[PDB]
C-alpha cells in the first residue's frame, strides 16, 4: 500500500536524482537510523548498474557521547582521511547519493561552545570533498526520509510511530517521473524567463515588506536540473521547487520582514526582520533569539549582505502541509527567500572582478523566508518599468 | 546483571586490548547488526580519552543484494579510496578498534565463482590497511560479540533471542582490566622464561600421546600483547591464553592424538591422529573427514609437517565452559595446539636460511588442539636433561 510508494522514493533517488550511470560506484551518506532506507535503496541503485554501494553511517548518538565526555581541546579532531577520500573518489567518477532527515534537537542541552569548536573543526577538513560536490564534478542528489527527531518535531503528535506515518506520507507529496519531467521543463522555462528579461531588480511588496532586491549585473538564474560535465541531467535536491541568482552586493534598500521561523543549527529564530541600506541590513532583529543571529551575521562585512535571490511560489507541495521541517533542504524550498552572506559564484555568468560585478564574499551562508502567500513581486527594468511577476504567492509569467 | 558485564567487556577492550592513549583518534569496523555495542565501546573509548570515534559498519545484506543484483565483471570494483584513506589514518597515529563476529552462513546459496571474483578485489584494495596493521604501527584490537549468524550457528538451539542469551554469555568467559592487566604479566613471565631456557624440543606425553617436537634454531616464543611500531602495546586476540613458537622443520618424532575436535572451514574433523618421523607426518587418521583432512594436508610438502607448537594450560576459561567453538580464536585458546604448514616467521629470533634454521614453509596452517587435563609436558635441553614444564595441564613454572 504505503510501500509501494517508499520504493518509488527510493526507485526515483536514483533513476532522476542521480540518474546513475551503469558501473557507477555510489558513496551514499546518511543516518545510522534508516538503514533500512538504505538497503532499499542500495538494491534500486544496483538494478540500476551501481557496481558498488558504500555508506558512511553518521549516528547523533555517537556524537552526543564525544561532546559530553571526550577531552577539551581534543575535540578539534576531523575525519581528514575519510573526507579526502571521499573527494577523491568524487573527482574519479563516483556518484554521491546523500539521505536527510536529522532531529535539530539532538544537541540540545549541550554547551554551545563546544559543539561549534567540533563542527568548525569537521567542515575544515570536509572542504575538499564540499568543493567537489558544490562544483559539480560528479551526479550527486539528496533524499530524505523520517526520523524520530523530525516526525518528533514536525507534528508533536505524541504517537511517534505514527508522527512518521504522517512525515513519511508528507515526503511523498512533496518528492512520479511523468510529473518530475514536465516539473523540470515548468522550472527551466521560468528560468529561460528570467535570464532573458535581464531585470536590474525584484521588488518584493507584502505585509510589513518592502524590499528592492537589486540584482548582480550579468547575473544569471538557476534552477531545476543541472548539467553534468557536458551534458548530464541530474536533481541535486529532491524536494527542490526554487529559482535564484545572486543579488547584487551594494543595491539592497528597504525593509523585509520574515514569514517563515529560521532554524540556524538547533536554535529556534522567529519573526526575525531586517532593514537594508544600499545593500547593507543596518538593521537586524527577531522576536526570539536575536541574540544569535546578530552574532552570526557580526562575522565579517559581507555578513549582513544579500547573496541570493529565490522565487517560491506558495502553491506548491512543501507549502500546502504548511509545516516546519528545521531542515535546509526542506524550507529553502517552502517559500521564496533570500540570503546573507556568499554568493555561489555558479550565479555570475561567465575574484577581483566578482567583488565588481556585484559578487557578495563572506563566511556564511544564512536563508531565511520572506515569501508568503500575500507576498506580491514584481521585476524593474533599470528604467524604472516593471513586469509584474508574482501575485499572492503564486506565479504571473 | 550481565548489563554489568557487557560493559566490563567494552570496557576492556579500551582500557587492555588498544591501551587507548589520550587524544588519539579510533576508527572502527563494525558489523551493521551490533550497533548497540559500538555505542557502549564509543563511550568507554571517549571516557578514555578517546578524541574521535569513528565507526563504518559493514552490512552483509548489502553485498547480499550486490551479488545478486550487480552486474557481472562489474564486481571487480572496490572501496580502495576508504581502505586508503584507513590507512593514512593508522599511519598518522590513529588506533584500529574492530568488532569482529559474523555468520559463516551469509553468503549461503550464492554463486562461489563470484564471491571470490569480489573478495579477491576487495583484499587488492585493503592490502596498504592490513599492511599497516600486519605491521604494528598504531595500537590495535579485535573485541567480538554475538550475531543471530553466531549464535544461530554455534547453538542450533532455537531460541535466537536466547542463542546470543548463551553466546554472549560464553564470551565474557573467554575474554577486567585490572585481571588482563595481571595476565600479560602473567604470560610475558611465561614467554620470558621459555626464551632464556632456550629448549632444544618439548615433549608431549599423555594418555594415547607421546611426541618429541624439537623446536627451531633460535627459535622465539610469542604470546600476549604485542609490540606496535616502536614502543606500543595491544591485544591483537581478545580470548588469546596462548603461547608459542615454531617448532623444528625436519625434528617431530613421535604418535600424537587428538584432544578436540577440528572445524575445518564447515566439516567436522574428530578424534584425529597422526604420527610423525624426522618431522614428516607419515600416517595421518581420523574417526570422521579422514577424507577432507587428507587432501588439505596432501597440498605439498610442507603440509604434513609442523609450523607452531603453543601451550594452554588446561585450567583456563576458555576450557572450564568446555565446550566446542567451532571458531579459531577461541579453540585455538582452549588448549595447547600443534599446527601443520606454514609457520610465522614472527617466530624465528632475526629465505633460504629459513629453511635451514628450521623453518617451514607451506600454504596451509591448520591448528589442531592435543592439549588437555591430561597431558604432561617436559622439556628438553640438547643433552637430554629434562625441566618439567606441564602437568594433568597446569604449569609447574
Ligand atoms: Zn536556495
Ligand atoms: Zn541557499
Ligand atoms: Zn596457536
Ligand atoms: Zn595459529
Amino acid at each position: 500500500a504505503f510501500k509501494r510508494n517508499l520504493e518509488k522514493l527510493a526507485e526515483l533517488a536514483i533513476r532522476v536524482g542521480l540518474n546513475l550511470e551503469k558501473g557507477q560506484e555510489v558513496i551514499a551518506t546518511a543516518p545510522i537510523e534508516a538503514v533500512d532506507f538504505v538497503r532499499l535503496l542500495a538494491e534500486k541503485a544496483y538494478r540500476e548498474g551501481a557496481s558498488l554501494f558504500t555508506v558512511i553511517y553518521g549516528d547523533q548518538e555517537l556524537a552526543r557521547k564525544r561532546l559530553a565526555l571526550a577531552p577539551e581541546e581534543g575535540l578539534d579532531k576531523a575525519p581528514a582521511w575519510l573526507y579526502e577520500g571521499m573527494a577523491r573518489a568524487f573527482r574519479e567518477g563516483a556518484a554521491r547519493l546523500a539521505v536527510s532527515g536529522s532531529d535539530p534537537k539532538a544537541l540540545e542541552g549541550l554547551p554551545p561552545e563546544k559543539v561549534g569548536r567540533a563542527q568548525k573543526a569537521n567542515a575544515r577538513a570536509y572542504k575538499p570533498a564540499l568543493e567537489a560536490i558544490t562544483e559539480f564534478v560528479t551526479n550527486w542528489t539528496i533524499v530524505p526520509f523520517a526520523h524520530p527527531g523530525w516526525a518528533r518535531a514536525v507534528f508533536p503528535g505524541l504517537p511517534e510511530e505514527e508522527a512518521v506515518r504522517r512525515l513519511w506520507e508528507a515526503i511523498f507529496q512533496a518528492t512520479p517521473i511523468a510529473a518530475w519531467e514536465a516539473h523540470n521543463r515548468a522550472l527551466h522555462e521560468k528560468v529561460a524567463y528570467l535570464n532573458a528579461r535581464r531585470f536590474h531588480a525584484l521588488h518584493f511588496k507584502g505585509p510589513g515588506t518592502d524590499l528592492v532586491v537589486g540584482l548582480a549585473e550579468g547575473h544569471l538564474w538557476q534552477g531545476g536540473a543541472t548539467a553534468t560535465k557536458g551534458g548530464r541531467l541530474c536533481n541535486p535536491n529532491l524536494p527542490t521547487e526554487e529559482v535564484f541568482t545572486a543579488p547584487h552586493r551594494e543595491r539592497v534598500e528597504g525593509v523585509v520582514r520574515a514569514s517563515r521561523p529560521l532554524a540556524l543549527g538547533g536554535t529556534l529564530v522567529e519573526g526575525i526582520f531586517a532593514r537594508f541600506e544600499r545593500g547593507f541590513a543596518v538593521e537586524v532583529r527577531a522576536e526570539k533569539g536575536e541574540e544569535v543571529l546578530r552574532r552570526l551575521l557580526d562575522t565579517d562585512e559581507g555578513a549582513r549582505r544579500l547573496g541570493e535571490v529565490a522565487l517560491v511560489p506558495a502553491d506548491n507541495p512543501i507549502a500546502k502541509t504548511g509545516l516546519v521541517f528545521f531542515d535546509t533542504l526542506f524550507d529553502e524550498n517552502a517559500a521564496s527567500h533570500i540570503a546573507f552572506g556568499q554568493a555561489y559564484q555558479e550565479n555570475l555568468e561567465g575574484g577581483e572582478a566578482f567583488r565588481k560585478r556585484g559578487g557578495n564574499e563572506s563566511l556564511v551562508h544564512v536563508d531565511w523566508m520572506i515569501g508568503s502567500e500575500e507576498m506580491d513581486v514584481d521585476g524593474l527594468y533599470e528604467d524604472g518599468t516593471r513586469t509584474p511577476l508574482m501575485r499572492r504567492g503564486r506565479w504571473v509569467v
